[PDB]
Parts: structure tokens; C-alpha cells; sequence
């Protein structure tokens, strides 16, 4: 291993992960790393303080050129760079999108359980949620095409938000998935967004298709949505990159960016995301196998320790989706419990509706220690329930 | 002098100010600094980039108290920290109220001439811009009382946005010219948005009477706009603070800002902001100095030099108002002969719409060996037109 995935980051007081916990609690719920990031981003934000004066920026060309190369190298699939637009963030420019391109009142389709901040955004704008949900079965989800398609065919549906790779349950959509999403999409006169922040952590030999890959017939209805936030531990670099192949919406998509006040860098967005673009394969590289490895011992403890959880069969994402119905306790109420027994702390699946209510969700981006430590606590915590 | 005001920062390419020039280009328009930041805000960021993982943030309670102490300390004026709201932006959040307080369609009152960017919001917004234009005469300008109290009792004029000190004339309003405007604000349940941005660049002995200090009869319509980013030259950093003294205006106002994605820090507005507004009291007093001499040589040379333009006397900000009425040009014709024949850059004042096309905009927070060059191109450039 070339770079770090041993120590954790030692935070300043305004942590949201690690602020404000009791001694020996465990953080294992928001979706942030406890790993320290490639030191070539390291090296672009010291680079960039040495101006020592942080005036207005402009997006340069080398962004997008950085963009387009990554999703080329990672991902067998070069965008054009005029597709791309910053914003600095994925839900800070669906927030944008949703007042843009819908109408108050309009209906916004989800597949539930889904992020829990697709809700605040539809929701809080005056747009309402409507959900095809996925199907669970047998451990697995699946999606009820019909349904999904004839709510997008209903005429208040305006916008479909879609997860890809989909949080919590950490699946990245095969590629006739999403082509046959973006078709129903486009045949509706649905506008897909596609929230691809999750996309470069697909850990099986699969891959992500992004939504702009799909044909013509359809590729005029797409936005895809990036982030280095997810992959390389940035959430508060503050830096996003839209993929619009349809050069007009991707101007009013622009134009929505900036009267928000989104649109703009931030002195470090620039040079730090063009960092992890061109620079941060290696460390993604290695950090895949950790996260694999800290996967296969999730699943290989649990499945002999903790029988009554399941682990839902994931291939993206490094948060884990738990199915804990045979407890036979509401997810937020057995979280609760399990904080104050153990000092482990995860999430509740009931904030991402859907059937949440039965799962629990658990990072597994932190050091081997970390997530040995947290199993046992939370074997702990199942086994008391017994008593 | 313990800081330095005499070396421009080194940019990289990506300077909406510096990139893209042509030989021997002088901007002197865009309202940055070509001072380095106080190196007690610099150390701040360069310890926090030393975490090196940049997860959530949330803001604490430490923020609210440094910008209570600093309005305490530099303008006499402690606002309560709970009516403190952190956005990332003064004119995103002035967008996001504009959409939150106000109907499509209403009327929303400035003072023209105005800085351009509140038009782009309201406009932008689907709202229509009222305006009560600020009266010329003798180089000065002046209320038209009658007129903004009538225009203010029109049942569609829902909001006045309020530049205090007001740019780009720079004037610090006096403490019975913001009294008067937010009781007739209040008188006629208008709700009073005070724009308080340069409200740290007061030159004279005068100092800004924020919105948020008139008496209760009128605080509950005024929200008062801070920000470290023009003072500090920190247009990049993407910290601001609503200060609303009403709790239920400031609950609304905070959801609106959290629904358009300018709520939450980035990585570096929070220890930065902070250390700006606890340690940046003996940068500010140098700067200050520096400022005055170079007015005060701008209108020395151009009153000796260049009789045909007039420096309006000011008491705020570092950027020069400059009658061209004598001139004979429409300032926009001005501005781009002056760039093609002498390669300084100045604003016109059309942007600013009122009486705009008769003025230029000369951005003075540069070293004195950039004013000085910058005068002598702008003489050169006058003298050329007769010739
Ligand atoms: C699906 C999804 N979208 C968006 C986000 C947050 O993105 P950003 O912080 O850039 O707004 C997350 C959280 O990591 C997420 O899981
Ligand atoms: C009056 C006024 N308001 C707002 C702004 C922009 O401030 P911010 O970048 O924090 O939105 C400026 C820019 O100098 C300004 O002059």
C-alpha cells in the first residue's frame, strides 16, 4: 500500500462525524471516510493557498478536460467536456434543477428507499414525491417496471431523481437498466436525473453506465451528476460537475446554477477536484481494495456471528445495507438502543423510506480496526436484545 | 507597516481579474483586492487543510460569536448570536429571500444607481425591479423621501433591498438615513434586506449603522447581509452571515437557505471566517491606511491632471465613483476605447443602471504603484480623445 488507510483523520470541533461524541463511540452512519485523502489533492490545495489572495474564479478548461479523462480512464465512457458544467454540489444542483425544469406542485419519481435528501429537495421546494417503490424479496430489490413507467407516463410526473449506483442498498444498474430507464425517461418527456455520486466506487468487476452514455433517442433527456466528494472523501470541497448533452438545457441548467448561487468555485474546488481527476487513480485503486476487504469481513462475521442480520448483497458504495427484521424493533428505535449499549453508531434505514424501516445502514469506509471493532458491537448489541 | 500592500498576489490561470489579459493589461475593475489576505487568516487555512479528509461540517456556535465580537469591536453594534444564520453567500442569499419573501410578479425596491448584481436577482427571479431613484445634483447624491415612501406603500412592493454602505456611489449611510428607511420599511410591512458588505471599508471617522440596531418598532422587517469576503478579499471563500432579529423570518430564511445548497460550509469558510473576524482588526486598520492614500493620491492626480472627470467624495469601500459627464462619452463607449488604446480596464457605470452611464467604476485596493499606473493610463486616455 503506497498511501494511508490505517490512521484516522484527527477532526476539527465542527465535525459532524466525529464532533461531540462520547469517549469509545464509534461514528459509523454519515457518509464520509475516515481515511486521509490521496496526498496529490493534498498537494494541489497547499499549492493553491500559496496565492495568498482568493478572488473570484472561473471554471478553466482543464476542469472539464480533467472530467472527461477520468470518466474515460475509470469508466469506458469519455464525455464530451462542452457536456459539463460546475456546481458545487450534487444536491445543491438538483435543488436547482427541480426549480428549473418542474413546476410547484409538480410530481418528482423516486425509488424508495432511496438518499434521504432527494425527499428534503422535492419536498421543500414544492414539488411532491411520488415513488415507484423497489421490490424486496428474497433479500434482493428489484424494480416493478410497469409501475415504474406508468407513473412516469402520469402527466404531474415531470422529473425522475435517479440513484446510480442507488444509495442505501448499493447497487450500480446494469446497463440495459439504465438505457431502458433513460427510453422511458425520453418517451414521457421525463427528465432523468442521474445522481452518478457514487459511481466511482463500484467494487465488483461491473461498472457504472452513466446516463449520458445512453443513444440519441434519448440522450436529450439526461443529466448526469459527479462529484470527487464521495470517491475521495470531499464532501465539503464543494465541487460537482453536471453532464448535459443537450446544449439547452444544459444553458438553463447553468443559468439555474447561478442565480442560486451555485455556480461559482470555491478557492479550492478547482485545482483540488482537476487533482483527484487526473491524479487520484492510484489511490482509488487501493482504496477499493480496502473497502473489499473490510466488505468480505463484514460479510464473512456477521454471516457467522450475527444470523439474525442480513447483509444485503451489495456492488457499489462503501456503506453497507443491513436487514435487521428479524430483531423485530424498528431500525431508529434498535439504533438508539444500540448507541447507548455499545457506543456504535449507525444509521436508521427509516429516513430513506421505502421498507428502511427494517434495515440499518453502516459505513465501512474507516480502517480494518474500525470496522472489526464495530461488528462486535453490534454482534454485541443484537445478542443483548436476547436477554 | 507589519503586512504587505505592496506585492500583487500571483494568480492562477483561472483569475476572473487576472486571466485572459493581453500584454501589459491593468484591471481596475472587478471588486477584488490585489492585496495579499491577513496571514492570520492564511495560517488558519493552511492548519486546516493539515486534517487532510474534509467530511461534513457543521457550523458552530463559535462562528455566530466571532461575528458578534467583531461587529461589536469595529462598529459598536453586538448583534444577538442567535439571530445569526451562516449562508455561503451575500447575493445567493438575498436570491434565495427574494424567492422565499416575495411573489413572481412583485415589485421589489433598490436605489438606483445600485450594484448590478441585485437586478440579476431579482430579475432573474421573476420579480420587477422598482426603483426610487437616489437624486444628483452637485456632485452628491440624495432620497427623494416622498418618492421611496410612496413607491414603498404600493401593495405590490414587497421588498427593499438596501445597500448600507451603498455601492457603487460609496456611502455609509448615516444613522438617521437607515432609522428613517426601515421604519417607513416597517411602517409598510416592506421587508428591509440591508446588503452590509462594505460595511468594514468606512474610510472616514463615520462608521455603518447596520439594519439589525434600529429599534424594535422596525427590526422584526430587516435582515442585515455580512460577510468576511469583500473586507478580507475573500470573494472566494464563500462565507456570509444573515443576521435576523425576527425568529420567525430567520427560521424561514435558514430553510431557504439550506433548500438553494448555500447553508452548509465548505471546507475552509468556517476557521477562516473565523480567524478573519477574531484576528483581523489589525490588518483591516493597515489597509484601511493604505486605502486613503491611494483616494487621496487618485484625487489629487485627477483634479490636477484630469479635470474633465470628477472623483465623487465618498466615505466608504475602496472603489472611486467617477463623474465623466464632462467627457461628452457614454461611459461604455469610454471604458472599451480606454482598454483598446491604454490596456486599463475600469467598470462602466451603465451596469449600475440610474444615472450609471455618466460615471466609471476604478476599483482602488491595489498597490500604490498600480494606481499610479493606472492614473496615468487613465490621463493618457482622456487626453487622446481630443487629439
Ligand atoms: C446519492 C447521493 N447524492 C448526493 C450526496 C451528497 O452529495 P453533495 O455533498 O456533493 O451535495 C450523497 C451523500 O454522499 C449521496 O449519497
Ligand atoms: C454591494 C455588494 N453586495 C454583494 C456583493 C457580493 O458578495 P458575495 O460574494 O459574498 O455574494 C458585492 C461584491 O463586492 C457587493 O459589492
Amino acid at each position: 500500500k503506497q498511501y494511508d488507510f490505517t490512521h484516522v483523520p484527527k477532526r476539527q470541533g465542527n465535525s459532524i462525524k466525529w464532533g461531540g461524541l462520547k469517549e469509545k463511540e464509534l461514528p459509523m452512519w454519515i457518509a464520509e471516510m475516515d481515511f486521509r485523502i490521496a496526498p496529490e489533492i493534498m498537494t494541489s490545495m497547499e499549492e493553491k493557498l500559496k496565492v495568498a489572495a482568493f478572488g473570484y474564479e472561473s471554471v478553466p478548461a482543464e476542469y472539464y478536460k480533467a472530467v472527461a479523462d477520468w470518466e474515460e480512464i475509470e469508466h469506458r465512457a469519455r464525455p464530451k467536456e462542452d457536456w459539463c458544467v460546475f456546481a458545487s454540489g450534487v444536491v445543491p444542483a438538483i435543488s436547482a434543477m427541480v426549480r428549473q425544469f418542474t413546476s410547484p406542485g409538480d410530481q418528482i419519481l423516486v425509488q424508495e428507499p432511496v438518499y434521504n435528501m432527494f425527499y428534503s429537495v422535492i419536498e421543500g421546494n414544492g414539488r411532491r414525491v411520488i415513488s415507484s417503490d423497489l421490490i424486496y424479496e428474497n433479500s434482493k430489490y428489484s424494480v416493478n417496471w410497469a409501475d415504474l413507467e406508468e407513473k412516469l407516463a402520469t402527466p404531474s410526473v415531470r422529473m425522475m431523481v435517479f440513484c446510480n449506483p442507488h444509495n442505501p442498498i448499493g447497487y450500480a444498474w446494469s446497463e440495459e437498466e439504465v438505457k431502458r430507464i433513460a427510453e422511458l425517461c425520453a418517451k414521457h418527456q421525463v427528465l432523468l436525473i442521474s445522481d452518478e455520486i457514487h459511481g466511482d466506487l463500484v467494487l465488483t468487476d461491473e461498472d457504472i453506465t452513466p446516463a449520458f452514455t445512453v443513444d440519441w433517442d434519448a440522450k436529450n433527456w439526461v443529466v448526469s451528476l459527479i462529484s470527487p466528494s464521495k470517491t475521495f472523501n470531499l464532501a465539503a470541497l464543494h465541487a460537482a460537475c453536471a453532464i448535459i448533452p443537450n446544449p439547452d438545457l444544459r444553458a438553463r441548467a447553468e443559468e439555474s446554477f447561478f442565480l442560486a448561487g451555485i455556480g461559482e468555485p470555491n478557492l479550492l474546488a478547482i485545482p483540488a477536484a482537476i487533482a483527484a481527476y487526473e491524479e487520484g487513480h492510484n489511490w482509488l485503486r487501493e482504496l477499493k481494495q480496502v473497502l473489499r476487504d473490510n466488505f468480505a469481513y463484514a460479510r464473512e462475521f456477521l454471516a457467522k456471528e450475527v444470523p439474525e442480520v442480513k447483509v444485503l448483497d451489495s456492488n457499489a458504495s462503501y456503506l453497507a445495507w443491513v436487514d435487521i427484521s428479524a430483531l423485530g424493533m424498528n431500525a431508529e428505535d434498535f439504533c438508539k438502543y444500540l448507541r447507548e449499549k455499545t457506543g456504535l453508531i449507525i444509521s436508521a434505514g427509516n429516513g430513506y423510506r421505502g421498507n428502511g424501516h427494517e434495515f440499518v445502514r453502516i459505513n465501512l469506509a474507516c480502517p480494518k480496526e474500525l470496522v472489526i471493532d464495530g461488528m462486535q458491537r453490534l454482534k454485541q448489541g443484537v445478542l443483548n436484545l436476547n436477554n
